[PDB]
C-alpha cells in the first residue's frame, strides 16, 4: 500500500510550511474592518501590510468607501450648529467587527472610534487629547476563533456597536504592528530602509458585499480569512 | 473663611497640568490651516499628530476639501496649454492663516506654496528642484499672540495672501515635528516603532464654515484653539 | 577674441552643478508612471519625493486619477460574483511606461502590479501572499535612454502592456528609494526625523492629457523630463 509515502511526507512539510506562513516576517498582516450598514450590506475595509499601519478612516472614507450632506456634517462638527433636518445619516454603519489573520502584537492593536473630528471618550479639545485613549487598546478583549484557523494563535476578532458609548457618526483610528519575539527589531537602522519602502503595501481596500452571506461566500472563503457571522459561527 | 482651600490647591495644581499639557509628549500638536474663500465662506484644515506630520495638500484637496475643470488644470498644468475661459478659479483660496497649538519645534516648520504641480519659488524643473525652498521655513516669521492662551509659549500664528509672489493656484506642502530638548529621540531606534504607529492619528479634516465669525464661535472658541481674527484680535 | 573667457568658465561649472544635481541628496527623486488609455489620451502619475516612496494605487485612483461601476467592481473582487454586462473597463489603460529621472537605487524598485483587491502572480490568498513577488523588482530590466539627459546614469525606462501576465483591471505598487554609496544612513537614527519630516512632499499628480504628442511638448520637453515615445525614440 501507499499509506505513508514521500509524496504525503511532503505534503505534510508544505502544510505546515503554509500554515506557520504568517509567522514569516515577510509575509503579510492582514486586517478586515467590517461595518454594517443601514440596508442590510457590508462595507469591509481590507488592509494588508508586512510590518505596520496606523490610519485614521474618516466618517467620508467610511459612508462613501450634497449640500444637504453639508449642512449634516456642520452639526457633527459642532454642537447645535447645522441646519440639517436628520439626526443621523442613512449611510453610517450601526456595528462593527474587527478580525485578524497575521502575528500581531496584540499590544500594539489601536482602535479608537470618535466623532467626526476625531473626538473619543468624551475629550473634545484638541490640547486636552493625548494619543492615548480609554477605549484604545483592544487587544486583551480579542477573541480567539475557530473556523478554518481553528488551534492557530494568529486569529482574533472583537466586534460592538457604533453607540453612545463610542460614536453613532463615526471616524474611526486602526493602528496595529508584527510581533517581535527576537532581539532584533524591523525598525533598527539597518532594517528603517525596509520599514518604509514596504509601508505603502498595500492600500486599504473598501469592499461592498449585498449582505453577511454574500460577504461570507463571496470574500471571506474563498480568500480563506476568519469570520464570524451573525450567529457566532466561525469560519 | 474659605479663601485658600485644599479643594482651591487641587483646582490650582490641574489648572497647570492642563496649561502645561501640550508639553507631554503624549499629547497633540495642532495645526489649523485657515484658507479665505471666494465667497466669504472659511476652509479649515485642521490636523492633529503626536510627533510629526508632512502632507503636501494638492488643489484637488484645497478646492473641494468636470470636462470644465479639466481644462481649466490644463492651463494650470502648462503655460497656456489648455482651453478654459477664465483665468482662475471660483474655487480658489485668496488668503490663508496657519496657526499653531503644540510644543512645535518652530525650525521644523514648512509651508511651501506652489502651483498646481507644487512647483515653488519660481523654479519649475523637477531636476533642478529640492526640498529646501525660498519662501519654506517660516518658523522666524511666525508671530505670539493673546487670546485665550495669552502668555503662553506654544501658539503661533503665520498668514498670507495667495498672489504671485507664491502662487494663485496654490498646492500647499506642510510639515512640522514636535520639539525635544532632552537628549533620548522620539525617532530612535528604541521609538521608531512607536514614531510609526501612532503615525496617522489623526487624520486632516476639512471644516467649512459660512463666514470668520462663524468659524470662530463654531470651531475656534468652544475646541479652545487660537485664532486671529481679520481685525488683529487673538482668541 | 573671447574664446575662453571667465564668463564661460563659470557657465561650465553651472553646467555640472546642474547635470550632477540629481545626486545631490536634497534634491528629488523624480518618476513618472505614464498609462496609456483606451481613448488614446494619457494620464501621468508623476511623483517626486527626496528619500522614498512607497504607494499602491487602486483601480480607483488609476481609472479616475456609479452603480454600474459597482457591479462591474463586484466582478474583480470575486470571480463570477458580478452582474455587470461588460467584461473589462472603458477607463482601464492598457500598456504603462515608467520612467524615471534621480539617483535611484535601482534594488529598490518595486513595480507590482495586480488584480483590483492587490492580488500579483496569480496568489490569492492574503495568507499566502508576501512583500516580495516573481514580477516586483523591475531594476535590471530598466533600460537606460538617449535624449536630453544622454550619457547619464540616473535615467531609466520600463514598459509593457496591462495583459494576463500581469492584470488587464489593474493596481498598481511603487517604491524606491534614493542609492547611497556612503557609509551613514539617511534612515540613522540621525536622520530618521528628517526621512519622515519631507516624508510627503510632493503628493502624486494626476496628469491627463490628450494624446502621447501632447503629454511629449505640455509636460515632457517643458519639465526637462526623460521619455520615450511608441516609436522609440528618447527625449
Ligand atoms: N479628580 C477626579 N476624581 C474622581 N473622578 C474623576 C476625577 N477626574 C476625572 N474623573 C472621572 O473619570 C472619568 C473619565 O474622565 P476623563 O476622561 O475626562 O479623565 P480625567 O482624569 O479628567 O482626564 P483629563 O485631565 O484629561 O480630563 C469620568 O467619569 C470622570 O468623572
Ligand atoms: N515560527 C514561529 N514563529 C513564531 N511563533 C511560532 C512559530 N512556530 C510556532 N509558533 C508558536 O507556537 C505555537 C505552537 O506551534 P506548533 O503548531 O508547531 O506546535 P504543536 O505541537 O502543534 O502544538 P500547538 O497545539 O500549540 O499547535 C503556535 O501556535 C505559535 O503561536
Ligand atoms: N550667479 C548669480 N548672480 C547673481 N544673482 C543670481 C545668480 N544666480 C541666481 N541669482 C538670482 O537669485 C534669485 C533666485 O534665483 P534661483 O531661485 O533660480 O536661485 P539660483 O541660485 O539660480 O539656484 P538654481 O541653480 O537652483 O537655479 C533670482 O533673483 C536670480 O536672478
Ligand atoms: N514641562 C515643560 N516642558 C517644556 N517646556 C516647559 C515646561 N514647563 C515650562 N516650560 C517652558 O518654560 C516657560 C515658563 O514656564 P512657567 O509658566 O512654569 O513659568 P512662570 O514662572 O509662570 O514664568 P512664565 O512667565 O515664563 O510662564 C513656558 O512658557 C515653557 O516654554
Ligand atoms: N514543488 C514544486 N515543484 C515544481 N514546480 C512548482 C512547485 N511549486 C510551485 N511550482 C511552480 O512554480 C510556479 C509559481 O508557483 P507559485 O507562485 O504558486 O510558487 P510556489 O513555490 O508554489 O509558492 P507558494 O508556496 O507561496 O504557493 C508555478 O509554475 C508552479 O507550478
Ligand atoms: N557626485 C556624485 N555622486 C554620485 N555619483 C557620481 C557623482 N559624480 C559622478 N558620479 C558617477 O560617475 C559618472 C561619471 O561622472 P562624470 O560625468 O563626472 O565623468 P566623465 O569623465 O564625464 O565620464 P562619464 O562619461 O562617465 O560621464 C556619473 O554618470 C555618475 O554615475
Ligand atoms: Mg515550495
Ligand atoms: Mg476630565
Ligand atoms: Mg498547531
Ligand atoms: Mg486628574
Ligand atoms: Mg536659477
Ligand atoms: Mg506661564
Ligand atoms: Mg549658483
Ligand atoms: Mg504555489
Ligand atoms: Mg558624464
Amino acid at each position: 500500500m501507499e499509506d505513508y509515502t514521500l509524496r504525503e511526507r511532503e505534503q505534510e512539510i508544505y502544510n505546515r510550511q503554509v500554515i506557520k506562513r504568517p509567522f514569516d516576517p515577510d509575509s503579510y498582516l492582514t486586517a478586515d474592518l467590517h461595518l454594517y450598514l443601514k440596508n442590510g450590506k457590508t462595507l469591509t475595509i481590507h488592509i494588508e501590510r508586512n510590518l505596520f499601519f496606523s490610519h485614521e478612516f474618516t466618517w467620508e472614507e467610511i459612508c462613501r468607501g450634497k449640500c444637504d450632506t453639508q449642512e449634516y456634517i456642520d452639526g457633527l462638527v459642532a454642537d447645535n450648529g447645522g441646519r440639517s433636518t436628520h439626526n443621523s445619516s442613512y449611510l453610517e454603519p450601526v456595528a462593527f467587527q474587527l478580525t485578524l489573520l497575521g502575528n500581531f502584537d496584540l499590544g500594539s492593536i489601536h482602535l479608537r472610534i470618535g466623532d467626526y473630528l476625531g473626538f473619543r471618550d468624551g475629550q473634545r479639545f484638541p490640547c486636552k487629547e493625548t494619543i492615548h485613549g480609554r477605549r484604545d487598546t483592544i487587544g486583551p478583549f480579542m477573541q480567539g476563533m475557530s473556523g478554518k484557523w481553528a488551534k492557530e494563535d494568529y486569529i482574533h476578532t472583537y466586534s460592538g456597536r457604533f453607540d453612545c458609548k463610542t460614536s453613532r457618526h463615526p471616524s474611526i483610528f486602526l493602528a496595529f504592528m508584527r510581533a517581535n519575539q527576537d532581539g532584533h527589531s524591523s525598525f533598527a537602522p539597518e532594517n528603517m530602509r525596509n520599514a518604509l519602502l514596504y509601508s505603502g503595501d498595500k492600500s486599504p481596500r473598501y469592499i461592498l458585499m449585498d449582505n453577511e452571506h454574500t460577504l461570507i461566500n463571496n470574500f471571506i472563503i474563498p480568500r480563506c480569512l476568519p469570520y464570524r457571522d451573525q450567529y457566532g459561527k466561525d469560519y
